[PDB]
């Protein structure tokens, strides 16, 4: 909330550029002028209070892990410290590279080479399952963040370095504490029907994340329940029936069926552009296919019924790894 480069927060810190923008405000990188000069990221969030308790919340995630795991060896990003200026909150972290969304985005939205996308997704399934043992969901997992640690590249950029950290901890919350409802491209069935969630939403988006590195598009494109909800069943198939039965906001539930239009022009829209997933494969190759495995494992509608990512990290797919 207007800030500018060359400025200095809280008499340490030295604006130089802007990393990225968000409703919650924004991420610069400053020099460290009290360590030495170390460049950091620093993320100032706006003065609503809606967005200030988000940073508090985060800020006790962040100091749990970072004591938990001191080594960032589950590689979740590093707070150095926080203040307030001017009742603006302010986080300070480790300065990483480009988000993965970026990345791509810079690069025509070609996706990743499948060797990257392994290493990328053993890490962020490794990281994630930490937060997962600590009681702990991200519920805001995406491309967007997920940081290469050094984004330099080759070039048609080839990425020399796919280390990855995941970053954003303001949604993340412990079993410990009441399920909220925010809002988002890639909630988990579970969510959008209004069931309850817990650490299998997080699985749900890693597979929409692995789905989005390989064909360096995503495939639920709208922040609309009612097309999602359609983009899924075209993708994934038909909705589990109980689900459908035992729904609290059962509005376009007709008859137990989904109440969407096939028929209608935006209907065409939704089936112009999904298929069944193991349609988006572009080799048959057999390691694109183990991937697509996990993808399915990853996607099943049940979180009950779902994979969990102490499995997932075991699943063949991640065998080169080894
Ligand atoms: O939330 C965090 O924990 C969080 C923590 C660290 C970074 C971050 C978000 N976002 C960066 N980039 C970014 C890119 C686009 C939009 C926005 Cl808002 C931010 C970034 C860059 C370099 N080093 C650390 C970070």
């Amino acid at each position: 909330l207007i800030c500018q480069s060359g400025d200095v927060l809280s008499a340490r810190y030295e604006i130089v550029d802007t990393l990225g923008e968000g409703a919650f405000g924004k991420v610069v990188e400053c020099i460290d002028h009290k360590a030495g000069g170390r460049h950091v990221a620093v993320k100032i969030v706006k003065n609503v209070d809606r967005y200030c308790e988000a940073a508090r919340s985060e800020i006790q995630v962040l100091e749990h892990l970072n004591t938990t795991d001191p080594n960032s060896t589950f590689r979740c990003v590093q707070m150095l410290e926080w203040f307030e200026h001017h009742g603006h909150i302010c986080i300070v972290f480790e300065l990483l590279g480009l988000s993965t969304y970026d990345f791509i985005k810079e690069n025509g939205f070609l996706p990743f080479r499948l060797d990257h996308i392994r290493k990328m997704a053993y890490q962020i399934c490794k990281s994630v399952n930490f937060l997962h043992s600590n009681k702990l969901t991200h519920t805001d997992l995406k491309p967007e963040n997920i940081l290469f640690v050094q984004s330099d590249y080759t070039e048609e950029r080839t990425l020399i370095n796919p280390d990855i950290k995941v970053v954003d901890f303001g949604s993340a919350t412990y079993d410990d504490e009441h399920h909220s409802t925010l809002v988002r491209h890639y909630r988990a069935p579970e969510v959008i029907l209004a069931l309850g969630w817990s650490q299998p939403c997080d699985v749900w988006s890693i597979g929409c994340i692995l789905i989005e590195y390989y064909l360096g598009f995503t495939v639920f494109p709208t922040h609309d329940s009612k097309e999602h909800l359609a983009m899924m069943e075209r993708i994934l198939g038909p909705l589990p029936k109980h689900m459908i039965q035992k729904t609290r906001k059962r509005k376009y539930f007709h008859h137990d069926r989904l109440d969407w239009d096939e028929h209608s022009s935006a209907g065409r829209y939704v089936s112009r552009a999904c298929k069944p997933l193991k349609e988006f494969m572009l080799s048959q190759d057999v390691e694109h296919e183990r991937l697509f495995d996990l993808i399915q494992k990853m996607l099943e509608y049940d979180p009950a019924k779902r994979i969990t990512l102490r499995e997932a990290l075991k699943h063949p797919f991640f065998d080169l790894l080894k």
